[PDB]
C-alpha cells in the first residue's frame, strides 16, 4: 500500500464542490471525497477582510497521487489561488487503506 | 504521549452518536466532534456513488489509536468504515494535559 | 516555513467569527474556515456532555503556531479550549506562497 494522505480544498458553492469531486474521482486521482457545506471562510484579500461561503472538501488519496490530484483540483477550481493542502495519514485501518489504494 | 486526530465516517446520526458515546465510555478517546449534513462521494461497481454521512473527528493519543480504531470498527455497521489517523505536531499544553489525563 | 492547520472548537458562531477576525488581523493566521452545525461530546466531572460547537480550521506556519495558539487561547471564552496543530506535508505552491505572504 502506498502511503495515504488527506487533501483539504474549499469550493465557493455546492455545484462547484460537486463537480470538482466528480472529476477527480472519475480520473482516479482520489479514492473518495467528503463534502461539508454551510461553512464560512475568512481571510484578507488585497488588504481587505473577506468572508465567504465555502464547502469544505476532504479528499482521500495516496502520496503518489497527491500532486496529480492537486493540479486537477487547481485546474478546474474557479478561483486563481484555491486552498489545496495535504495532511499525512500516520496510521489507518489496513482494509480501508488497501481499499483506498485499490480505488486508485 | 503524543496526540492524534481520528477521522471516521458514519452512515447516520444515531450511529455517529452510538460510536462516540461508546469510545468515550471505553476511554479510547478524550472527545469526539460530529458534523452531520456531509456528503461522501466515491466509485463502486464503476459508477459514482453519493451518500449523506456524518463526519466524525476523534481526539486521542498515539497509544490508543489501535484500540480506538478496533472499537470503532467492530461497533461500526459498515464493512470496513473509513478509519484514518492524523498526527498532532503541537498543541496547547493545558489542553493536551487534559486530553492525556482523560484517557 | 512549514505550513500547518490549527483546529479550534468555538462555542458559537459569533465567537468563532471574532476569534477568526482577530487572529487574521494580527496576521497570525492566513485563513480561517468555520464549520457550524456540529456538536462535541466529552466527559466533564464524570458526566457525558454534548454541546453545539463551531469547528474552526485555521491556516498558518510553524513559526507562528505558538503565537496563534496563545492569541486564540487568550480571547477564547473557555479556560482550556481545544487547540491542536496538524502538519501540512505539501500543498499548491501558489496557495502556500499566498499563505506565507499573509503572515506577520
Amino acid at each position: 500500500n502506498t502511503a495515504s494522505v488527506v487533501v483539504l480544498c474549499t469550493a465557493p458553492d455546492e455545484a462547484t464542490a460537486q463537480d470538482l469531486a466528480a472529476k477527480v474521482l472519475a480520473e482516479k486521482l482520489a479514492a473518495c471525497a467528503t463534502l461539508i457545506p454551510g461553512a464560512t471562510s475568512l481571510y484578507y484579500w488585497e488588504g481587505k477582510l473577506e468572508q465567504e461561503y465555502v464547502v469544505q472538501m476532504i479528499l482521500k488519496t495516496t502520496v503518489s497521487h497527491q500532486q496529480a490530484l492537486l493540479e486537477c483540483l487547481k485546474s478546474h477550481h474557479p478561483y486563481q489561488t484555491p486552498e489545496l493542502l495535504v495532511l499525512p495519514v500516520t496510521h489507518g485501518d489496513t482494509d480501508y487503506l488497501s481499499w483506498l489504494n485499490a480505488s486508485l
